[PDB]
């Protein structure tokens, strides 16, 4: 099957159009990029913002409100028919600092003194729930799907011991959704995004908090599983799995940043794109085509499969793509062997269905037919 420009190859979104939109992630340069434009309007009927919906690209200082880049991202969606996702309205990686310093610009983890921790809980609050209303205020016409918080549990299982967390407790995340849904009412439907969904004891932590939330009336209609994988982890009994296990608490299911790497973790990546080997690509097209195979047979429980990206590219996996050398200086890609030194983030990844030149791989053949 021939490595032709995906231009003009049978269009991915409407292969799967009666079972889950199909989603990429963009920058906003990317809608100034000819080829890019054209991907997005051939392939794709969903569309979030890798990076500009942010809480730091949103609001970088207090009452200061950047809108610009991520108003292009929407009026893009509304002129071409895409359903769009908001990513994120809550994260703890840098999220601007100015949320989490007390009345004198001192950090608010640092407060020992029992009813000042209190009041910078409540102050914590309500400016979460004013970036949040200012938010949904301007976007709930427009935008159907939002993260409302992303990456709240642990690894480790017990829930993300970040400034939010140490400073308000448990209450961000209640008042996150509840907030979303005051301002943005009936019609929004709001999730709960995290990576390694598949994996305990995060999995039955994350279904367990959940569970309570709904329990207690908190507004919380999905889980976006971000699906950050590889080519044999997790495995799709794992996936099938999980995705059942939360449907069965009445909870939709989005795929929301699908990639599939190359490499294992920590990777040792190869240092261009020339140099992955075809079989990598043919080991890629074999997962591509069992995890699509399930998603089909989940379909009623996914509503969005997204992928992190348009083409290869332009990746951030790359920033992780970490190249190891020997002391004759060779490149280092199995996980045991010896090497000297290291140049992080200095390779590539080739993660999606659409190679860096725009021409579909043996993974978009895999996922295009009906086998
Ligand atoms: O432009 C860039 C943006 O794209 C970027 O977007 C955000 C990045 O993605 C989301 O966050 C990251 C998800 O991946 C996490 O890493 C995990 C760590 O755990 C690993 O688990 C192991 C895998 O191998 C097994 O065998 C082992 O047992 C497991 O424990 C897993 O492989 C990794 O993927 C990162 O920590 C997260 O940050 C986020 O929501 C997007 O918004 O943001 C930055 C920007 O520069
Ligand atoms: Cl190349
Ligand atoms: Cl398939
Ligand atoms: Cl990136
Ligand atoms: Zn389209
Ligand atoms: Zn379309
Ligand atoms: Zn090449
Ligand atoms: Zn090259
Ligand atoms: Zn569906
Ligand atoms: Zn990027
Ligand atoms: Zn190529
Ligand atoms: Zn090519
Ligand atoms: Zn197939």
């Amino acid at each position: 099957k021939p490595h032709i420009s995906a231009l003009n190859a049978p269009q991915l979104d409407q292969r799967y159009k009666n079972e889950f939109t199909i989603g990429a992630a963009v920058e906003p340069y990317q809608l100034q990029n000819e080829k890019d434009v054209q991907m997005l309007k051939r392939h794709f009927n969903s569309i979030v913002a890798e990076n500009v919906m942010k809480p730091i690209s949103i609001q970088p200082e207090e009452g200061k409100f950047n809108f610009e880049q991520a108003d292009r991202i929407v009026k893009f969606a509304k002129a071409n028919g895409m359903d769009i996702r908001f990513h994120t309205l809550v994260w703890h990686s840098q999220v601007p600092q100015w949320f989490f310093l007390d009345k004198e610009g001192k950090p608010m983890v640092n407060e020992t003194d029992p009813v000042k921790r209190e009041q910078n809980k409540q102050l914590l609050l309500k400016r979460l729930e004013t970036h949040i209303k200012t938010i949904v205020e301007r976007y709930k016409d427009d935008i159907k799907y939002w993260d409302v918080v992303n990456q709240v549990v642990g690894d480790d299982g017990k829930l993300r011991n970040s400034p939010w967390y140490q400073i308000a407790g448990i209450d961000y995340i209640k008042v996150a959704f509840q907030a979303a849904r005051k301002y943005g009412g009936d019609n929004i439907k709001l999730y709960m995004n995290d990576y390694n969904t598949e994996v305990e004891p995060k999995r039955t932590a994350l279904y367990n908090l959940v569970k309570q939330l709904k329990e207690e009336g908190v507004p919380i209609d999905g889980i976006g599983h971000q699906s950050h994988i590889q080519i044999g982890w997790p495995s799709e009994a794992e996936i099938e799995k999980t995705i059942n296990m939360f449907a069965a608490l009445g909870l939709d299911n989005q795929i929301t940043e699908l990639d599939v790497s190359m490499y294992g973790w920590p990777p040792r990546a190869y240092p261009t794109y020339d140099a992955i080997p075809k079989q990598k690509f043919l080991d890629q097209a074999a997962r591509y085509d069992r995890l699509f195979k399930l998603y089909e047979k989940l379909s009623d429980k996914i509503s969005n499969v997204t992928f992190w990206g348009i083409a290869d590219n332009h990746t951030w996996l790359d920033s992780r793509a970490d190249v190891y050398y020997d002391a004759n200086g060779n490149v280092v890609v199995d996980p045991n062997a010896p090497y000297a030194k290291v140049e992080k983030g200095k390779g590539k990844d080739a993660p999606f269905v659409f190679g860096p030149d725009y021409k579909v791989k043996p993974a978009y053949w895999a996922i295009i037919d009906h086998k």
